[PDB]
């Protein structure tokens, strides 16, 4: 009793989808795949349909696709990108080679919103609240986003926020080189591989975002990895003895000690006019030592968010088994595991 599919050429590739999806209009492409906007006649919703390109071309790719689908199926939260539907036009595992993921249509990311709009302290309050609320949910399931940026944050007419880009292929060395927004929001420990990063890498990204919404300027627009580290240490001060020991990369630890020591700056003189409560939260977020960095849960209980905070409406996730991350399998096995996931999908 599987739906009947109809084919059509879109984005140079042939799209085969269930009849419920009508008026497919391409709205972007890339190496990630191909995305289309469409009307879902079953729910009446406006949705975004993503078709993955050669999802099983290599073991690395087969695993990536499995990882993305697992993540997307686990996410059931208001501020996190959920999955509305997932399908393949294949009737058997042998035919299986195309995977389509359906989700809400948000329309724009944080870069758009900020551009043609002036964010008040209440605007910033509300937007960051939602990010934190979604990160509390992500982190409680031991999931790390690793790449929060304004472009991974979707916002709609009602300023409702959703976190995107999970299990997406890591950025190449050529992608994080130079004067690029793909590196300005990263935590230093992972920009320069000082140690094994933990979930607080995300909190650092949030602070960079919050400061940008508050000042309307990139907090650390480095022209390269070094220049960016310098801008970072200028604001939060050079590392202390404690942090240094934690840096595994002895060449890294050796480079830091070469820079002239510098004290943390006064955030009230950096963020002039800003709500003193925002400044306080920024100081507890932009801490060099990730061990002393504020957690998403703790941040939600911070006075700056009093107007929205509600401990009974900030849900955690169910357990997310990612033992598969250390599992060594062949393409066909990753693929077979991806197939089971597609066919066991249960609409929300
Ligand atoms: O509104 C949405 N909805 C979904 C959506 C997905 C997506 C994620 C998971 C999935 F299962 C299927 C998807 F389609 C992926 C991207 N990117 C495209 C590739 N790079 C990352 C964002 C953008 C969007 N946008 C979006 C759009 Cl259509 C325009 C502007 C801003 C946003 Cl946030």
């Amino acid at each position: 009793e599987r739906p009947t599919f109809y084919r059509q050429e879109l984005n140079k590739t042939i799209w085969e989808v269930p009849e419920r999806y009508q008026n497919l209009s391409p709205v972007g492409s890339g190496a990630y795949g191909s995305v289309c906007a469409a009307f879902d006649t079953k729910t009446g919703l406006r949705v975004a349909v993503k078709k993955l390109s050669r999802p099983f071309q290599s073991i690395i790719h087969a695993k990536r696709t499995y990882r993305e689908l697992r993540l997307l199926k686990h996410m059931k939260h208001e501020n996190v990108i959920g999955l509305l539907d997932v399908f393949t036009p294949a009737r058997s595992l042998e035919e299986f080679n195309d995977v389509y993921l359906v989700t809400h249509l948000m329309g724009a990311d944080l870069n758009n919103i900020v551009k043609c709009q002036k964010l008040t302290d209440d605007h910033v309050q509300f937007l960051i609240y939602q990010i934190l609320r979604g990160l509390k949910y992500i982190h409680s399931a031991d999931i790390i986003h690793r790449d929060l940026k304004p472009s991974n944050l979707a916002v709609n007419e009602d300023c409702e926020l959703k976190i995107l880009d999970f299990g997406l292929a890591r950025h190449t060395d050529d992608e994080m080189t130079g004067y690029v927004a793909t590196r300005w929001y990263r935590a230093p420990e992972i920009m320069l591989n000082w140690m094994h990063y933990n979930q607080t890498v995300d909190i650092w990204s949030v602070g960079c975002i919050m400061a940008e919404l508050l000042t309307g300027r990139t907090l650390f627009p480095g022209t390269d990895h070094i220049d960016q580290l310098k801008l970072i240490l200028r604001l939060v001060g050079t590392p202390g003895a404690e942090l240094l020991k934690k840096i595994s990369s002895e060449s890294a630890r050796n480079y830091i000690q070469s820079l002239t020591q510098m004290p943390k700056m006064n955030f009230a003189n950096v963020f002039i006019g800003a709500n003193p409560l925002a400044v306080d939260l920024l100081e507890k977020m932009l801490v060099l030592d990730s061990d002393k960095r504020i957690t998403a849960a703790q941040a939600l209980a911070h006075a700056y968010f009093a107007q929205y905070h509600d401990p009974d409406d900030e849900p955690v996730a169910d357990p997310y088994d990612q033992s598969f991350e250390s599992r060594d399998l062949l393409i066909d096995e990753w693929k077979s595991l991806t197939y089971d996931e597609v066919i066991s999908f249960v609409p929300p």
